[PDB]
């Protein structure tokens, strides 16, 4: 069965298409305003001399904390995320907050060079400016990983937008108080999400493909957490990323 979308599914995507035009900026004309990205020499990719240098931290981390107001600003327009209570609404975006990040950098992502070109050689990111940043390669291996994986679905920007919906509204983090309510708009998000594919992907699974993609965020999030921790045991670590990155990930 291939049901039509319903006129509040129709309006339902109609919102979250200009709530991600609104806060995805595909120009990336604001980055020249983060503290400069430094890419010094460590072709070995030294952990000593990447934690002693964070070099590509304070870019990354104001990068980082941009995303973050922009993803809040994007969740506040998903229908049904303003009916949560002040509370649910702040765990569902600081647990989410580094998936989110993840999965709207795949728009950047190319498989031209596995980089993540967001402007000029400045503005073009490597595996090798997330080391810079002090992490390692059991969380920079898995998310190449999940973005080729992703970029080679070929989502509609109506997929990919209904993706980072259901990423943010999930009932099974921890710490949410009102776990229904949030499956209610998940639900209605899901089933959305379930009837466009059937109505409007063209051949040639890719439901439980962007299923399995939510689970692989799942461990990223949590790789990216205990990497996070390692980081802010360097000394001086905090005036390297901001109160917005501290709060979050803290
Ligand atoms: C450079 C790679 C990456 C991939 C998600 C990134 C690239 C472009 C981005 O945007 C352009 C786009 O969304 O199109 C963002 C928003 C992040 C990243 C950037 C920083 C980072 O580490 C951050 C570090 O963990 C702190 C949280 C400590 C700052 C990690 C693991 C990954």
């Amino acid at each position: 069965l291939r049901p039509k979308l319903s006129e509040e599914q129709q309006r339902i995507i109609a919102i979250l298409l200009d709530a991600h035009h609104k806060t995805y900026d595909p120009t990336y004309s604001d980055f020249c305003q983060f503290r400069p990205p430094v890419r010094v020499n460590d072709g070995g990719g030294s952990v000593t001399l990447e934690l002693s240098q964070l070099s590509m931290l304070p870019h990354l981390a104001d990068l980082v904390s941009y995303s973050i107001q922009k993803v809040i600003g994007f969740a506040k327009m998903i229908p049904g995320f303003r009916d949560l209570t002040s509370e649910d609404q702040i765990v569902l975006l600081k647990s989410s907050a580094i998936e989110v990040i993840m999965l709207r950098s795949n728009e950047s992502f190319t498989m031209d060079d596995m980089s993540w070109t967001c402007g000029n050689q400045d503005y073009k990111y490597r595996v090798s400016d997330v080391t810079k940043a002090g992490h390692s390669l059991e969380l920079i291996e898995p998310l190449i990983k999940f973005q080729v994986g992703l970029k080679k679905l070929n989502l509609h920007e109506e997929e990919h937008v209904l993706l980072m919906a259901i990423c943010i509204v999930s009932p099974d983090r921890p710490g949410v108080q009102d776990a229904a309510l949030i499956e209610a708009i998940q639900d209605r998000l899901s089933n959305t999400l379930q009837t466009y594919i059937r109505c409007r992907h063209p051949p040639p699974l890719l439901y439980a493909k962007m299923i399995q993609k939510l689970a692989d965020l799942r461990s990223l999030n949590e790789e990216h957490s205990k990497q996070y921790r390692c980081l802010s045991f360097q000394p001086e670590c905090s005036m390297k990323l901001t109160p917005l990155v501290l709060e979050v990930f803290g």
